[PDB]
């Protein structure tokens, strides 16, 4: 048993796991099932993520709805979510159907985008942090690494997969290009089933990316030349993979969308609204 600032909440079972604690499936004392992340320089993290989330209520947004404290643990209560999009493409290691993609992808583009309306940055969309309902709804969750607009940046071991190259080659201003990057990301994996740039390191990430997308050419995007690390590091040149061997056979308005969320410069890169009102949707409902 837990008491919350809300309501008394019974611990139930383990749902999920973290690298500060765990989470449990809970029940409110009115019977409303809930979910509970238990927290152990780690409470300032906690704090932020909590602040985030306050200020992001949104039906692709995981909701808040109350946080324990104690000496031991800070206990954050969310909404329950029966699974995450990680579980569901370990069930189907060769993509989804293709309507569930593009209700998927809706919902994410939605989420972000109105966290971008909200002027907050998630930094860290991965299948993992994206959780799933008993309905179906896509929300996103785990604002550990999110920025809000005019706040200061302030350490985990963390996947590189979903993380844009400019961001890779040492960029550290505020864009909300870097969430699309990742989008796109997420994209590609829901048409094959498999991570689109699974880099053996993190020194191969780079090198990954440029293998199947080509080396940026600093006459197509001069900004690469004024980026950190492409001072201080020698990169093989490639040329482009075609889509057509990338996510082969997938219909030719998906294609175009990826393209404009996986483009090198981040001005060039498609937003969220924008991305929600392309082509590919025309068949969907906006008002799911
Ligand atoms: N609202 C929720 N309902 C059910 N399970 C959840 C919920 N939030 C998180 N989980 C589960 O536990 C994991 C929680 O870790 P997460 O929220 O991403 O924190 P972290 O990765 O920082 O430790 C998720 O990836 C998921 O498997
Ligand atoms: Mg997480
Ligand atoms: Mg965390």
């Amino acid at each position: 048993y837990f008491q919350g600032l809300m309501e008394k909440y019974q611990k139930l079972e383990k749902v999920g796991e973290g690298t500060y604690g765990v989470v449990y499936k809970a029940k409110d004392s009115q019977g409303r099932i809930v979910a509970l992340k238990r927290i152990r320089g780690i409470p300032s993290t906690a704090i932020r993520e909590i602040s985030l989330l306050k200020e992001l209520h949104h039906p692709n947004i995981v909701s808040l709805i109350d946080v324990i404290h104690s000496e031991r643990c800070l206990t954050l209560v969310f909404e329950f979510m029966e699974k995450d999009l990680k579980k569901v493409l370990d069930e189907n290691k060769t993509g989804l159907q293709d309507s569930q993609i593009k209700i998927y992808l809706y919902q994410l583009l939605r989420g972000v985008a109105h966290c971008h309306q909200h002027r907050i940055l998630h930094r860290d969309l991965k299948p993992q942090n994206l959780l799933i309902n008993s309905d179906g709804a896509l929300k996103l969750a785990d604002f550990g690494l999110a920025r809000a607009f005019g706040i200061p940046v302030r350490h985990e071991v963390v996947t590189l997969w979903y993380r844009a190259p400019d961001v890779l080659m040492g960029s550290k201003k505020y864009s909300t290009s870097v969430d699309i990057w990742s989008i796109g990301c997420i994209f590609a994996e829901m048409i094959t089933g498999k991570p689109l740039f699974p880099g053996v390191t993190d020194d191969d990430q780079l090198p990954k990316i440029f293998s199947i997308l080509g080396t940026p050419n600093p006459r197509e995007w001069p900004q690469v030349q004024e980026l950190p690390l492409w001072k201080q590091r020698t990169f093989q040149v490639f040329e482009k993979k075609p889509w057509s061997s990338i996510i082969p056979g997938f219909c030719q308005e998906g294609i175009d969308l990826l393209s404009n969320m996986l483009c090198f410069d981040p001005n060039k890169r498609i937003s969220a609204r924008d991305a929600m009102n392309h082509p590919y949707f025309k068949d969907l409902d906006p008002q799911i």
